DNA sequence: ATTATGACGCT
DNA sequence: AGCGTCAT
């Protein structure tokens, strides 16, 4: 009743970039504007792996993961981009630097936490209480929403798409009470107006169009941003939480997508969230642990704690290099000049990164994968980071891993070594 | 033969 | 610490 919590103290925003590495490349070359366009990496094996798509290209099917030549097949007329090449690697400096770009405009609005190369979580509980004060009980427009969608209307008593779209917002906004200043659906509606001016101020001055969600929470924030994409934005309320949870795969939230969802279904025999509600508390904390079995009882009612940090700034830096199939390295000289390759970009990114944030690393991590493991990583050992100097760095590497080496031979390498990976890690303000 | 990243949890 | 999971 009165006591029971539910979860409606903070407005919280995800904003994510539309097909970002495709944008990126679309900004750059006007030809590829408004084209079924993919951004793809390497090209001598099938063409290329495809990791971005257009909107225009996913409506042939093209997605992700998909060789070009593959991809080709199903949209001829499908444009590329490629990913730099330096020091024989890809390099992803290019959309490292366009994410600032991004990153940096969004922290004018509010306290940011970077949680990928492409999206940002944002807390607006501070900027709705404001823009609230300002408004002075004055009602909310739906001029002011003009990209938004209200996840759950309209309902009741039509044939496009943006018709739907207003009819929601205008059952929406009917109902709201702008009377009260610590209504939770009025402070997620006003919130939602603030994600339409970030989300305006991005487009303006980078170029780049995003989605967003807006929610009480993260997790909600971050579904809610993926219900209506390209370039427009969801509000998922409290109150659309067990509607919207009856028919949704477990596997779609944030975090359950992987074994631990899997084990969901599996034990407990259910396919959606809001079948979770018929567990007590205990009975989740006795199959998924007790963080875990918290986190669902909440989750499921719509509610989740986990706070947007402050932070804007990746928490380390690395490179790393897939050597897959025959190009596995064999021989110690190999193993020796691809380790400075890797040591180099690291060196440069650290370099700037010391410039332009005033800190520097002091861990460096080493791992890497021998043929036959079917793990990411093999081993993974860590050595002290005191010069950003490759050719140390490099050096470093070597002889933390030179023990792996089966070979009874100086010179060869065994097993053949199919990935390689320097991380930077453990910054100290500077 | 996706690849190149990056955060956080466990013990 | 080194490993595993989950994600973009
Ligand atoms: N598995 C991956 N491997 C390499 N790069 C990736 C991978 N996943 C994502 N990226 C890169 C390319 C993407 O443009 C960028 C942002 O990823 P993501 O938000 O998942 O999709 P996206 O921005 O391309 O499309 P969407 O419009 O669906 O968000 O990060
Ligand atoms: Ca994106
Ligand atoms: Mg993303």
């Amino acid at each position: 009743g009165p006591h029971m919590a539910t979860g409606q103290d903070r407005v919280v925003a995800l904003v994510d970039m539309d097909c970002f590495f495709v944008q990126v490349e679309q900004r750059q070359n006007p030809h590829l504007r408004n084209k079924p366009c993919a951004v793809v990496q390497y090209k001598s094996w099938k063409g290329g792996g495809i990791i971005a798509v257009s909107y225009e290209a996913r409506a042939f099917g093209v997605t992700r993961s998909m060789w070009a030549d593959d991809a080709k097949k199903l949209c001829p007329d499908l444009l590329l981009a490629q990913v730099r090449e330096s020091r024989g690697k890809a390099n992803l400096t290019k959309y490292r630097e366009a994410s600032v770009e991004v990153m940096e405009i969004m922290s004018r609005f509010a306290v940011i936490e970077r949680a990928s190369i492409d999206e940002a979580y944002v807390d607006l509980t501070s900027a709705v209480q404001e823009r609230l004060q300002k408004l002075q009980g004055q009602p909310i427009s739906a001029d002011l929403l003009p990209s938004t969608y209200i996840e759950g209307l309209p309902q009741g008593p039509t044939v496009q798409k943006e018709g739907m779209r207003k009819q929601g917002l205008f059952q929406w906004l009917d109902s709201l009470q702008i009377d009260n200043l610590t209504s939770p659906d009025l402070q997620l509606t006003v919130g939602a107006v603030i994600v339409e001016e970030m989300r305006a101020a991005i487009e303006r001055e980078t170029g780049f169009q995003c989605s967003a969600g807006i929610s009480h929470n993260k997790v909600l924030a971050k579904l809610a941003c993926g219900l209506n994409k390209p370039n427009r934005q969801t509000l998922v309320s409290h109150g659309s939480v067990p509607q919207l949870f009856s028919q949704m795969p477990i596997r779609k939230i944030r975090s359950l997508g992987g074994k631990l969802g899997a084990s969901v279904i599996e034990i407990l025999g259910i396919e959606y969230m809001g079948e979770l509600t018929q567990f007590t508390e205990s009975q989740l904390q006795s199959h998924f642990g007790e963080k875990n079995g918290s986190w669902l009882y909440a989750m499921c009612r719509g509610i989740e704690h986990d706070p947007v940090k402050p932070r804007q700034l990746p928490k380390t830096i690395g490179c790393s290099k897939n050597f897959p199939g025959k190009t596995a390295l064999a021989t110690r000289e190999q193993v020796q000049w691809w380790l400075l390759q890797l040591a180099q970009e690291l060196e440069e990114r650290l370099t700037k990164d010391r410039n332009d944030n005033d800190r520097v690393a002091t861990q460096l991590v080493v791992s890497i994968r021998v043929q036959g493991d079917k793990r990411l990583s093999s081993l993974r050992r860590c050595c002290a980071l005191t010069r950003y100097d490759a050719h140390k760095m490099s050096h470093d590497a070597f002889t933390v891993i030179k023990n792996c080496n089966t070979s009874g031979i100086q010179t060869e390498w065994s097993p053949p070594l199919t990935m390689l990976f320097l991380c930077a890690t453990k910054f100290s303000a500077s």
